[PDB]
């Protein structure tokens, strides 16, 4: 659950880290 979870956040996250910064933390 963490491990699919983990890819489908990484995915928004890939196409959610343009405007704003995202790294971790």
């Amino acid at each position: 659950m963490d491990k699919v979870q983990y890819l489908t956040r990484s995915a928004i996250r890939r196409a959610s880290t343009i405007e704003m910064p995202q790294q971790a933390c």
